[PDB]
């Protein structure tokens, strides 16, 4: 794994967004991580420098250490594709779709990645027909919310649901109707190439996460399936929760995880004896 098979590497850090400082700190650590492994890596701040200078200066690849704005929403990914520059994290579709919480859940639910159950209704639909089918699938009580401030309406009886769909659709073109579920723990699965990273339990944090080895293995596999259906590369976090019976429900992905000393992927890696430098190289290797 000869460093320099990587060629000239740009670390994208800084940017225009509100998280500029976290990006700057995170990027500097990534840069040092790459240099410790003998990789020819250089900082590149797209807020300070024209993006076309990447191609003009002979950069072949980029480690994306940006957060927020154009860094994670498909914009910089599309631009970098345009200039022939390879980059860590996911492409245009996976990055854009990953930020779109609503459409991520639609893709998941249609493909059998478990996610909190729900149905959608639009202005003009046959509310009586949709109500009957929704009650059959989801039971009651149900929560009605716009899909794009507003309070969640709780609907307690099958018979009252048509009217709630009618009333919600007057204000919002698209409405989600969600099943009632009990919170039974929140968790995150870090994915970094082929590395075996342990789950983390979030306590509003914890390794070991407190799940048994069979469940840990099963949830990590589902996490990778959840990335696959979105068109995401294997770099990121998948957040999920359990109900009281221990069933998993996936909530969202993050395709641009933190890389500060206290961020989750370095913490997970440390927990199983994997150092910061090894982590960053493994992430960059996905661009080879």
């Amino acid at each position: 794994i000869d460093p320099k098979r990587f060629g000239k590497v740009a670390v994208l850090l800084g940017g225009d967004s509100a998280e500029r400082e976290v990006s700057l700190n995170s990027g500097r650590l990534v840069l040092q991580g790459l240099r410790d492994a003998g990789i020819d890596a250089h900082p590149f701040d797209p807020a300070q420098r024209p993006l076309a200078a990447l191609k003009d200066e002979g950069f072949v690849r980029a480690f994306n250490a940006l957060h927020g704005g154009y860094g994670e929403n498909g914009q910089i990914q599309g631009a970098l594709d345009f200039y022939g520059i390879r980059y860590t994290g996911s492409g245009v579709l996976g990055s854009a779709l990953g930020l779109d919480k609503f459409r991520t859940k639609l893709v998941w639910q249609q493909t059998g990645i478990p996610t909190p159950p729900f149905e959608t209704v639009m202005r003009g639909d046959d509310y009586a027909a949709r109500a009957q089918d929704i009650v059959a699938k989801l039971g009651v009580p149900l929560f009605v919310k716009p899909a794009s401030s507003v309070a969640v309406e709780k609907v307690k009886s099958a018979d009252a649901l048509p009217a709630a769909l009618e009333e919600a659709a007057k204000h919002d073109k698209i409405v989600i109707v969600e099943k009632s579920i009990e919170g039974g723990g929140e968790y995150t699965a870090c994915i970094a190439a082929d590395l075996d990273l342990p789950l983390i339990r979030i306590v509003p944090y914890l390794i070991p996460c407190g799940l048994d080895a069979a469940k840990e293995a099963e949830f990590k596999r589902i996490a990778r399936r959840a990335f696959d259906v979105l068109g995401c590369t294997d770099w990121g976090r998948a957040d999920f929760m359990l109900d009281a019976a221990g069933n998993p429900y996936f909530l969202e992905v993050n395709t641009a995880p933190g890389m500060t000393d206290h961020s989750l992927p370095p913490k997970a890696a440390r927990a199983v004896g994997i150092g910061y430098s090894e982590l960053v190289v493994k992430v960059l290797s996905l661009t080879l």
